């Protein structure tokens, strides 16, 4: 593989569409690649890490347990609910919902929890409390992947992603077992985290969520290490390419390939 920066030319080169991408040492902030990180990208599914961050800051503070259960109806129920729609009749913690927010990407489950913190605009305000100033999120779980060009509605940077996923993670900001948890979280994806450890060489460390839209729309943020360590931040988002899922998720890969060959910059 090309380094890094060549990979992600290339990738634009191939999919006729716009890459994004950040790759931050999760320790300590430090920024080592930057493509079009300051450029917004849909968050589509990605926005479902941010929204248990801010569960977790209501855990934290008193206003909120990951133990309280919700009950809700089949009414409430949007596109895309594998683990909601199977408990209609005994409800689901708050806690259980995240989990299945963000390892299986359950779209009533992440309604439920948005509505927790004041829905579209809370979870804005929340990031604006964290200081992410270009994070915004507008719309509920199964209309925020629309994608129209030039729509700043439910859009991030890459920069500012991978900012606040750090803030989440590691600032202190949430406490000691909350920001363990949203790591926790994070490592049990069921979506992709299989998937990319089954392609990834022996001793690599991968936690992510991934999402996906409308024209295109792709999105991953992640931790990557060699040594079986949440070594870096890697936030990586397509948009406005007409490419098969195939291909958009096989140029993901080969960003990760340049990356993974030549680790040490
Ligand atoms: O020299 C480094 C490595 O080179 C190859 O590994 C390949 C691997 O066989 C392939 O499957 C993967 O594809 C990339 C798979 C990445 C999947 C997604 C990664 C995510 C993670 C974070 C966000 C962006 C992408 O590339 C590596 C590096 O070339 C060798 O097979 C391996 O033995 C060797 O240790
Ligand atoms: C978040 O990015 C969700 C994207 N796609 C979801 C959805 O829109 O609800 C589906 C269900 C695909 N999917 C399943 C699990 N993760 N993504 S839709 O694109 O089929």
């Amino acid at each position: 593989s090309p380094q890094p920066l060549e990979q992600i030319k290339l990738s634009e080169s191939q999919l006729s569409g716009r890459v994004g991408m950040i790759e931050m040492d999760l320790a300590s902030g430090r920024t080592l690649t930057a493509w079009r990180a300051d450029e917004r990208f849909p968050m589509v599914s990605t926005f479902k890490v941010v929204l248990c961050g801010a569960v977790l800051a209501r855990v934290d503070a008193g206003d909120e347990q990951l133990e309280r259960k919700i009950h809700y109806r089949q009414q409430d129920l949007v596109d895309y609910s594998p683990v909601s729609e199977k408990h209609l009749a005994d409800g689901m913690t708050v806690g259980e919902l995240c989990a299945a927010a963000i390892t299986m990407s359950d779209n009533s489950a992440a309604n439920l929890l948005l509505a927790t913190v004041g829905g579209p605009a809370g979870l804005t305000a929340f990031l604006r409390q964290i200081g992410d100033n270009v994070t915004r999120l507008d719309r509920w779980a199964t209309e925020l992947n629309e994608a129209l060009p030039g729509d700043a509605r439910d859009t991030t940077t890459p920069a500012s992603m991978a900012a606040t996923l750090r803030k989440l993670l590691t600032s202190q900001r949430l406490s000691a077992r909350s920001q363990r948890q949203l790591l926790q979280w994070m490592v049990d994806d069921r979506v992709a985290g299989p998937l990319i450890r089954s392609v990834l060489p022996a001793g690599w460390f991968i936690a992510d969520k991934t999402g996906a839209g409308e024209r295109g729309a792709r999105g991953i943020v992640a931790l990557l290490g060699p040594n079986n360590k949440a070594e870096r931040i890697v936030v990586i988002y397509l948009r406005d390419t007409p490419a098969s899922m195939a291909e958009r998720n096989q140029q993901i890969a080969g960003i990760g390939a340049a990356l993974i060959e030549h680790w040490q910059r």
